C-alpha cells in the first residue's frame, strides 16, 4: 500500500532561525548568538540599542486567528519574523499565509498598523499577491499583535546568485510581465517600493510581487525605507514616485541578468564597464543606463514607455541569440 500524506508537511520550514541568520530587527547586530563565554538565548533584548527580539514563532500548529485562520506552521523567517501558513474557514479550507505588521508595539501601536494598510485588500492585479484580511491575535507573552492575511503564491523567488543569473531574453519577459502591475499601481496612485528579484514570485503558471510592505502612496515620505543597490537616490527628496519604480526595474534586471560588484554585501551603484552581457547587448544596456540614470527626469516617464522599449529590445535580443 502506497501513503497517504499531507502535502501541507513538506511546504513548511522547521521553526527554529540557525544563529548565523539572527539580527536585531532595530539596529541590524547581531543578537541571540552563542560565544566562548555563553550560549544564544532565542529571546531577549539587544545588547546595543536595547530592543527586544524573539525568534521563536509567535503563531503555534493548532492556534486559531480570529475564529478564521488554523494555522498550520511556519513557511519562513524574515525582517518581520516569522511567516505562517494557515487554512481560511471562509474560503474552503484553503492554505492562507500570516505575516506581522509591526516588529514591536502596544494595542493602540497595532491597531493603527492595521488600519494603515487596509487599501492593499482592494489592490486587485492577477500579477499582485491577494491581501485577504488584517486580523489580532495575542504573542507568545500575552500582548496583542496584528497580522496580514494573503494569498500562498506557489514557486520561488527570482532571486539568483553569481553563477546562476537569467540569460537576458527570460528576464526581460519576466519583467514585462511584471511592468503591467506596476503601471496599475501608478494608476491608482501607488508605488510599489521594493521591487527587487527576491519579492518576484515565479509559479507553475506565472510572475507574481509578493511584500506589499512597502507599497505607498506617491510623493510620501512616510515609508523612506529600502535596500542599497536597488532604491532610487532622490529618494529622501522626493519620496516613493513612478521615477524611483523605475529605477527599481533598471536595478531589478541589472541583479538578475548581470555579474554586478558587490561590497559590504551590496550591489555598487551604476553599472559595471567591460561587462559581457552590455557589450552582447547595446539596446539592453542603453535601456539599462536610461532607467538607472541618476537624474529621475531622464528615465522612463511611465511603467507603459518602459514596456513599450522593453519589448523592442526583447525582439532585438531574441534575433540576436540566433
Ligand atoms: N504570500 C505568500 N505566499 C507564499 N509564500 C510567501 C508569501 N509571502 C511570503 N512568502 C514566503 O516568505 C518569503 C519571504 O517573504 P517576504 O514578504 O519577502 O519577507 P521578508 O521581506 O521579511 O524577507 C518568500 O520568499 C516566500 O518564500
Ligand atoms: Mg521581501
Ligand atoms: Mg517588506
Ligand atoms: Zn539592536
Amino acid at each position: 500500500r502506497a501513503p497517504d500524506i499531507d502535502p501541507l508537511e513538506a511546504l513548511m520550514t522547521n521553526p527554529v532561525v540557525p544563529e548565523s541568520k539572527r539580527f536585531c530587527w532595530n539596529c541590524g547586530r547581531p543578537v541571540g548568538r552563542s560565544d566562548s563565554e555563553t550560549k544564544g538565548a532565542s529571546e531577549g533584548w539587544c545588547p546595543y540599542c536595547g530592543s527586544p527580539y524573539s525568534f521563536l514563532p509567535q503563531l503555534n500548529p493548532g492556534d486559531i486567528v480570529a475564529g478564521q485562520y488554523e494555522v498550520k506552521g511556519c513557511i519562513a523567517h524574515g525582517g518581520l519574523g516569522w511567516i505562517y501558513l494557515a487554512l481560511d474557514r471562509n474560503v474552503n479550507g484553503r492554505p492562507v499565509v500570516l505575516k506581522g505588521l509591526v516588529h514591536s508595539g502596544d494595542a493602540e501601536a497595532q491597531a493603527m498598523a492595521m488600519a494603515e494598510r487596509q487599501f492593499l485588500a482592494e489592490v486587485v492585479h492577477p500579477s499582485i499577491v491577494q491581501i485577504f484580511n488584517f486580523v489580532e491575535h495575542t504573542d507568545r507573552h500575552g500582548d496583542p499583535v496584528g497580522y496580514i492575511v494573503m494569498e500562498y503564491v506557489g514557486g520561488q523567488s527570482l532571486k539568483r546568485s553569481k553563477g546562476q543569473k537569467l540569460p537576458v531574453a527570460e528576464a526581460i519577459a519576466y519583467l514585462l510581465e511584471i511592468l503591467p502591475a506596476l503601471s496599475y499601481l501608478h494608476s491608482i496612485g501607488l508605488v510599489y517600493n521594493d521591487l527587487k528579484p527576491e519579492n518576484i514570485m515565479l509559479t507553475e503558471e506565472q510572475l507574481k510581487l509578493i511584500d506589499l510592505g512597502a507599497v505607498s502612496r506617491i510623493n510620501s515620505f512616510g515609508y523612506l525605507y529600502g535596500t542599497p543597490g536597488f532604491q532610487a537616490p532622490e529618494i529622501v527628496r522626493t519620496g516613493p514616485t513612478v521615477a524611483t519604480d523605475i529605477y527599481t526595474v533598471g536595478r531589478t534586471l541589472a541583479a538578475l541578468t548581470l555579474d554586478l560588484p558587490t561590497r559590504n554585501g551590496r550591489y555598487v551603484d551604476g553599472l559595471p564597464e567591460d561587462d559581457p552581457v552590455l557589450k552582447t547587448y547595446d539596446s539592453y544596456g542603453r535601456l539599462l543606463r536610461r532607467a538607472i540614470d541618476p537624474d529621475p527626469r531622464q528615465r522612463f516617464t511611465t511603467a507603459e514607455e518602459m514596456s513599450a522599449q522593453l519589448t523592442g529590445v526583447l525582439r532585438e535580443v531574441v534575433a540576436q541569440d540566433t
